[PDB]
């Protein structure tokens, strides 16, 4: 049970319907886990998502970060990819709280659809970091103090 | 928007396609009510992230505008690189949304037609200025006000 | 170095994707750890590779090293690489922030196979759990030997 | 413009000579087309000693101009030294608050790196280049903060 | 190399032991030039893979002017190897910084062994590495000795 935790989401806006999926799958394991109503912030692209990251953790005890990001014909991909992956790692050790990484970064459309949990998806990878989020949160609490 | 500080801060290495991201993110900044954005200009992509540290101390958001094409050489990487962690750093350090509006491209063909010129598919420098204001506005309804 | 380590006070943060191989490690993990005089060192499970720094800094704060346990398997995004990225600048960060060994023994391997050949199972031809737990070890009575006893 | 008043550091590696005293050429140059006879130069042995030593230099100077040749071998040797320089310089810039400008090479071949260290037939000098980007920079940087 | 005085620095040397007859090669070239700069007994500390060093440069560089990092990464068959060096190089450049010193790399991070052997400094090697980093790290602790306050 995860029910005394407090989870924000935060899902950025590029590529809305594999999002909205991705944030489906977040809010379902979340109010199967006791939490009906977690803070859901929106963003534009998954580049604004660390600064908003940083700012749920300093409420929550678990941040998960959804997004969806498709490689195009620049290296323009790479470059977004490494921005996400240094921001959130340095959030969650700065604010020692979990960020759950939901965002996905794909090769095409295809396999991001595959991956957001739609009817015909294989995985969806924003069920799996809000469940992640969750049980680093719930360990976290074991592990500080609790007299 | 029209409560938002905007800064711009926009590298020249490649004058008319950095004008035309300039334009992007100017007339966003207009159209949402911003008429006189902090605008500032450097000389390459490396030199944005100390200038988009200071803009940030007195800004709600930065956006951060540059082009850089792949030349003959690995020096490419290490320059997207650079910007990277860079405005990754300086929008953690200041807690400050730090749009990338810098533009990576193998080809010139490809920083054109993502500049947001007549003829272009995209305006990344308009993109991004969008990102900016609405992460701005988005932290100042997450932020303290009784 | 292996030999001796009653004293060390040690952590194992394992990652459960892929439980087979993660399970194989922490075996390794914590019969090095026994083998140098310590039965019950602290161990804690995570979910992902991701999840490992974050808890990893909080068992930094009262463990002498840390043992980081995991499997990252390349799919078929690019997402194998960020993933690992994350792990290699948290766990580096992590050791640097605590001054404490935070070991990898987190597997990054583009197939099933070698990440199976690399726990330490049966037929394996190493064991990355066993080898990141003297790693940590030695490192962490090394730092012993280097910082003040009068 | 009126670069005068800067205070200018200059640190460039030793490794390739003549490519490296050919960029710190060109970055003296334009440090006294400035106005600016006497920058801080100092010298390292590799690119890697850059940012300590151009660490040092940002607590007393305006802008560092970093210069150095790094020339890929038959190694992956080259990527992690590049990779040093690139996290270390951009540290050091944001840790200071101070332009610490890349004139530092990173080439396939010394054919590419000798193109751009500004000798009399190369295409570009990309010490003048730095020196330029580092001294704008701290104008810029003057003009944005305070000053009654 | 002998060339300076180097007698005042205080140098550490940290070496990885994963490859030992490299490894120690390259502790012999470094130890060689510390002994020709005037210094026979530098602070030498051994650990075991590459990923261990950054860590212990780190205590190091909390009484030394500057510290020398020696290890041996080859390839395998795996992405491991880009993910050991990307730490090392990560470690070692945020502990410079960090503590103001100078932590030169002698860490080899080669394709194969053969590679490794001929940077190690070895009879028949072409270069030693651990002797070049050794004279880089002297080198720049004598540079910050004289830009750094003095009387
Ligand atoms: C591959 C790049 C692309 O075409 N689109 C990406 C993308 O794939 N996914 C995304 O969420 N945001 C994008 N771009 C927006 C970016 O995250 C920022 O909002 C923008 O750079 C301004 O900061
Ligand atoms: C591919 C590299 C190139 O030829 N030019 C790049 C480039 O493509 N784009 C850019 O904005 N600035 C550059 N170079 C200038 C650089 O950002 C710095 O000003 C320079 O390293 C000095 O600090
Ligand atoms: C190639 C990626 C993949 O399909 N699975 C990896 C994997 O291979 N290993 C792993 O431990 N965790 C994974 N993913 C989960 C990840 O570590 C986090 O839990 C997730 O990003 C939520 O924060
Ligand atoms: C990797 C390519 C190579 O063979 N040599 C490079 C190089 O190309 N350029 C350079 O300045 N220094 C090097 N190596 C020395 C390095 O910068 C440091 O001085 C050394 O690692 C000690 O810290
Ligand atoms: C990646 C190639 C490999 O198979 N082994 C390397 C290697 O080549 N060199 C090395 O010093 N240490 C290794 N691995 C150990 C590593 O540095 C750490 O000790 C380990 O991850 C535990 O923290
Ligand atoms: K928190
Ligand atoms: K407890
Ligand atoms: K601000
Ligand atoms: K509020
Ligand atoms: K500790
Ligand atoms: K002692
Ligand atoms: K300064
Ligand atoms: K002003
Ligand atoms: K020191
Ligand atoms: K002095």
């Amino acid at each position: 049970d995860a029910s005394g935790v407090r989870l924000a989401i935060v899902a950025s806006s590029w590529h809305g319907k594999i999002c909205d999926a991705l944030l489906d799958g977040a809010r379902k394991v979340a109010a199967g886990c006791g939490l009906d109503d977690p803070t859901v912030v929106r963003v534009l692209g998954a580049i604004e998502i660390p600064v908003v990251a940083q700012e749920l953790a300093r409420n929550h005890d678990a941040v998960v970060a959804l997004g969806v990001v498709i490689r195009g014909q620049t290296p323009h991909f790479d470059y977004v990819c490494d921005a996400v992956t240094q921001g959130l790692t340095r959030v969650s050790l700065d604010s020692s709280t979990p960020i759950a990484n939901g965002v996905l970064t794909t090769n095409t459309e295809e396999q991001a659809l595959d991956r957001a949990g739609l009817p015909t998806s294989a995985e969806d990878k924003g069920a799996q970091a809000t469940v992640a989020a969750l049980a680093t949160a719930l360990t976290l609490r074991e592990l500080r103090a609790h007299s």
